[PDB]
């Protein structure tokens, strides 16, 4: 007959009230035969079904154009009670003077904004104007405001909020705005964003690194909010909010009070959603998915909320991954200091700045990958352009002949082919059945020589040499000390998609932002590591003693192979067993500077030229040389030392190695004249004492799965990061990079 308690067993709301006042016979207070509930603070009369029945006034045209474009646009049932959450709840907003922050609730006609919510304060009505007495501050919240924060408020919620006019919906097309946390009510009838960052993964995309699903949770996120279990969608749609805004402007810190203004939705459910953000806002920071990179945070404020539990970290080395943690660590407001042992920053980047007009790395200068990568959020965040890499390379023999490019398009066919058939192998070997991939694809070779019949003319037999020697580069190794089984096993994992590129002002560019204001101490070897303590004790080779209640090490696998720093307790056997397990490859670099570009005429202006190796015993010697000089006005051409050429060029001494790569020069360019080069530098990075390597590979017998142990922390008290330390992403600075912040994120949580 008439009831003025809601429908819902155990509501806790006393006296309903309507509200909305859709009817002319709406029961206010009083009593309606059935009162709908939507929340716990939140009820609506069954008069204020005019909305429902055909019959019924200015109800039924409204509820039935937004129940075509609900069922068109979105995958959720139409139903009054949808219409009311959707189109007919009161919005709430907070105060934004500071000291203030209360929540306040809106007269039905008003449509939030974030115009309206970067801008309202207590007690002004449908006009912005701040009120003059700033009396209406005090005044207490409606008292449904602090149920918002009890988890049961969200049990009784009888439909997920959906929002509107997320900044992340340009980027969400292909999905139902409803499966993505947001309102099927799409008025909508993206550019300027970096062609590099594409955060999310169109429906059903296979592996492309750093790519979140924005329908589904991943399993991090649901044991952080494990209340998100049965529907996402809520965790959904400020998820992606976040990462579409922290993208649109990754130059700043994203904030809380930043974020706010950008959530749309009407009803006390909006409490929780503001609530949520701030939540899932320090998750992400921590765990580096956002406000991140060199992002420089100021003197007082931090991107983590204070803690009080005095946490100290010292770091050990200032390459790529300890600048990383040094800098998250230092971000997040925890006491961070670095001891690095060489007398400068960078580890395996170092950048030669003194050849005019260029920047040329005796280290890593490539990004191979750029979309999602991190090192591209931090070029746009420094405002430095890349050079992507061109597809020509044409192939000059000694003699200066240039190899047709259907030869060098065959031979690397069959080298792939080649390659195929010890992936097809594998498949059932166990790691104690291991062979080194040189011997595998010689013995495949072999025999596909004496099966086929086929004769390779003396050409293309070197040919195949030279993307043999591709292959030798990117480990650091002769195939012979590489695992057939697990040579490529990162290739499993989705990996960096798009751009090759050069980067051209240098890795020392982001290295030199991730270490500004920090406190590292270089000429500072450090010799001992004891974590027995309550304290770690972390004794350097002079003897300095330095003290904290964590330690990261970074240092190269070359140097935990030496075991160079005593730990004590020691390393355990099993993380022996991964480091040794793991090979450390080695690559060098010479570069020489010319009085012009010579090879112009010849090269036409390709990023590269390949060098066709005479015979397998010459086969990683200048394979490859680059023109450091995208721009083609400077003269200096870089090129690499791999494989079996690397131990060759040890008895001689940098004046002979210049000697052997002009000679080599000469021979490519044999028609012509070229110049005596005038300045020069050949690297010698396998006995550069702290270093003594290029990049980790895995040795025959040996496991992808080393990254992994070595990672693993100690008694939550020592841990790792550095390239070799990274599974997915194992030889890069992106990887150690990304190394960096996996162990901040660890260490940050404690
Ligand atoms: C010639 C060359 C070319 C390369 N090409 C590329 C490329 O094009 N693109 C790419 O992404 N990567 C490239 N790499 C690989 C990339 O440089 C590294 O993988 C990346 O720098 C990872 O380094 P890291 O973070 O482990 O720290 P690192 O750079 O390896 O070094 C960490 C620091 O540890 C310090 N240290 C060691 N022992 C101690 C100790 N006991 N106490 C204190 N400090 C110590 C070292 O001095 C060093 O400063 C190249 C490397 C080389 C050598
Ligand atoms: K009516
Ligand atoms: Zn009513
Ligand atoms: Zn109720
Ligand atoms: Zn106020």
């Amino acid at each position: 007959k008439k009831y003025r308690k809601c429908e819902k067993a155990g509501c806790t709301a006393t006296c309903p009230v309507c509200f909305a006042s859709a009817s002319e016979r709406c029961a206010k207070n009083g009593y309606t035969s059935r009162w709908y509930h939507l929340s716990c603070g939140e009820h609506f009369c069954n008069e204020c079904f005019d909305h429902y029945y055909r019959s019924h006034k200015d109800g039924y045209d409204k509820y039935t154009t937004w129940k075509k474009i609900w069922t068109s646009n979105g995958k959720t049932e139409p139903s009054p009670k949808a219409f009311m959450a959707d189109q007919q709840l009161p919005y709430w907003v907070q105060c934004t003077k500071p000291e203030c922050r209360k929540w306040r609730q809106l007269t039905k006609e008003i449509q939030l904004t974030p115009q309206i919510a970067k801008t309202y304060r207590c007690g002004m009505k449908p006009n912005t104007a701040k009120p003059e007495t700033s009396d209406h501050c005090s005044l207490p919240e409606d008292l449904r405001v602090l149920e918002v924060s009890n988890h049961w408020w969200y049990s009784m919620l009888i439909l997920p909020p959906l929002l509107k006019d997320s900044v992340a919906a340009p980027l969400l097309s292909a999905y139902y705005p409803d499966c993505v946390g947001m309102s099927p009510s799409c008025t909508s009838t993206v550019p300027g964003m970096n062609r590099y960052f594409q955060p999310f993964y169109q429906p059903n995309e296979c592996g492309k690194a750093l790519c979140v699903r924005p329908d589904v949770m991943e399993l991090d996120e649901l044991y952080e909010f494990p209340e998100y279990s049965r529907d996402p969608t809520m965790y959904l749609a400020l998820r992606n909010l976040i990462l579409a805004l922290w993208y649109t402007n990754c130059k700043e810190a994203l904030t809380p009070q930043k974020c706010i203004p950008h959530i749309i939705v009407r009803g006390l459910v909006r409490i929780r959603c503001v609530q949520e953000v701030e939540r899932i806002l320090y998750f992400m920071t921590r765990k580096g998915l956002i406000n991140t990179g060199v992002l420089s945070v100021g003197a007082d404020q931090y991107l983590l909320p204070k803690d009080y539990h005095n946490k100290s970290v010292i770091i050990i080395g200032a390459g790529p991954a300890g600048l990383a943690a040094a800098r998250q660590l230092h971000n997040f407001g925890i006491k961070v200091t670095v001891l690095e042992a060489k007398d400068r920053i960078g580890g395996r980047v170092w950048d030669d700045k003194s050849f005019k007009g260029v920047t040329v790395g005796r280290g890593a200068q490539i990004v191979n990958g750029c979309i999602n990568n991190p090192v591209a959020l931090m070029c746009e965040q420094l405002g430095i352009s890349m050079h992507k890499f061109g597809e020509r390379c044409d192939l000059i023999q000694e003699g200066g002949r240039i190899t047709d490019p259907t030869i060098d398009k065959r031979m690397d066919f069959h080298f792939n082919a080649l390659l195929d058939v010890v992936s097809e192998w594998r498949k059932d070997k166990t790691q104690l059945q291991d062979v080194p991939l040189g011997e595998k694809i010689e013995e495949i070779y072999k025999a596909f020589i004496k099966e086929s019949g086929i004769q390779f003319s003396e050409l293309e037999g070197q040919v195949l040499q030279f993307h043999l020697s591709n292959l030798e580069y990117a480990c650091g190794s002769n195939l012979h000390q590489v695992s057939a089984r697990s040579w490529d096993h990162n290739e499993f994992f989705a990996q960096f998609a798009g751009d090759h590129t050069l980067l051209t002002p240098g890795y020392s560019v982001i290295i030199e932002k991730l270490a500004e204001g920090l406190d590292i101490q270089l000429k500072s070897p450090v010799q001992c590591i004891d974590y027995s303590g309550d304290e770690v004790q972390v004794t350097t080779t002079d003897g300095t003693g330095y003290s904290a209640q964590k330690v990261l090490v970074t240092v190269p696998l070359a140097l935990l192979q030496k075991g160079a720093i005593q730990f004590n307790p020691p390393l355990s056997e099993k993380k022996m067993k991964a480091i040794n397990s793991l090979g450390a490859g080695i690559i060098e670099k010479i570069a020489l500077q010319f009085p012009y570009r010579f090879w112009d005429s010849k090269v036409q202006g390709a990023d590269f030229f390949g060098h066709v190796p005479p015979s397998a015993s010459k086969r990683g010697l200048f394979a490859v040389f680059y023109d450091m000089d995208p721009q083609k006005k400077h003269s200096v051409l870089m090129s690499v030392i791999a494989g079996e050429a690397v131990a060759s060029v040890r008895t001689l001494d940098d004046k002979q190695v210049l000697q052997q790569c002009m000679a080599t020069l000469r021979e490519l360019f044999k028609e012509q004249e070229v110049p005596d080069p005038t300045k020069y530098f050949v690297t010698r990075w396998s006995t550069d004492p702290w270093i003594q390597m290029a990049y980790s590979f895995v040795k025959t017998g040996g496991s992808g799965e080393a990254y992994d142990i070595i990672a693993e922390d100690i008694q939550g008290t020592v841990f790792f990061a550095g390239e070799a330390t990274n599974r997915h992403f194992p030889q890069t600075v992106t990887g150690a990079y990304l190394s960096g912040v996996r162990e901040a994120s660890k260490i940050a949580a404690f």
